[PDB]
């Protein structure tokens, strides 16, 4: 990481940031935590590549943020005590025109995905304005850039698990567990709520930098990590429930191994 940060810092020395090389860097290496929000904002198009214009665009974004937060408070949809991730969901709904009848109206499925991702982002990005916009764009990528890929990830998960450990997949299949696995947690919420955020953010570097396939390998690696546990469980529900509440102490090792598995099977070009 010490060399990598220096090479990133060279990339960040340009007046006009080279977004193609920020992408290839992010696909191959973890982003240094002090430059993550920056790189994520440029890659998601929240900031332009000329860093002389960053403070200004962020001013427009902060201003729009405070306009919407204020309009929510005037209508009484949120209060001082509303959790921050919920504020972001309501801000998103109000901006998108989908604000429900009242704060007490049950959440819809896409609302729950947004909310799970918001809660995870709040631990990754310090500044609220950054957090809100990064969350908005991150979720919009899922719903646009990746709309037709996400539904293919379960099939990919089976394929690559079958390659890494057919015995484990054989076990899942003989219990009819495959169809009941928590695909929505893995491939709509992108592990938000599942992996701790110090580790998750390394997965999301890759998602932000254009890969949704990294999610398959994180899923495959979870299963490999907990192979002995899973093989002992003899029913579809026990398996599913375990996978929705995994132990968290190996999550750094899971993410690192997942990244290597992905590079292996998908041929991620080296950074230059």
């Amino acid at each position: 990481g010490v060399e990598e940060k220096k090479s990133l810092e060279i990339l960040l020395k340009d007046d006009r940031l080279d977004t193609e090389k920020l992408c290839t860097f992010s696909q191959r290496f973890p982003l240094p935590s002090m430059y993550r929000a920056l790189v994520w904002k440029v890659l998601l198009g929240i900031l332009p590549p000329h860093h002389e214009s960053h403070a200004k665009v962020m001013m427009y974004r902060k201003e729009q943020y405070l306009d919407v937060l204020h309009a929510l408070k005037v209508v009484r949809f949120v209060s001082d005590a509303t959790p921050q991730a919920e504020v972001y969901l309501r801000m998103y709904q109000l901006e998108s025109g989908k604000l429900p009848r009242s704060p007490s109206f049950p959440l819809e499925p896409d609302d729950e995905v947004f909310l799970a991702i918001a809660k995870a982002m709040e631990e990754m990005v310090e500044d609220s304005v950054d957090c809100y916009w990064i969350t908005r764009r991150f979720v919009n990528q899922l719903n646009t850039k990746y709309r037709d890929s996400l539904p293919q990830l379960p099939k990919a998960f089976e394929q690559y698990l079958n390659l890494e450990d057919g015995r484990l997949l054989t076990h899942l299949r003989m219990c009819s567990a495959a169809p009941k696995l928590p695909y929505d947690l893995w491939f709509k919420r992108c592990f938000a709520g599942c992996l701790p955020e110090s580790s998750l953010q390394r997965v999301w570097d890759k998602v932000v930098s254009g890969s949704c396939k990294i999610l398959v390998f994180v899923a495959v690696e979870i299963l490999l990590t907990f192979k002995i546990k899973v093989m002992a469980l003899n029913s579809a529900e026990k398996i599913t429930k375990f996978l929705e509440n995994i132990p968290q102490d190996s999550s750094d090792a899971i993410v690192s191994k997942a990244i290597d598995l992905w590079h292996k099977h998908c041929g991620t070009p080296v950074h230059s």
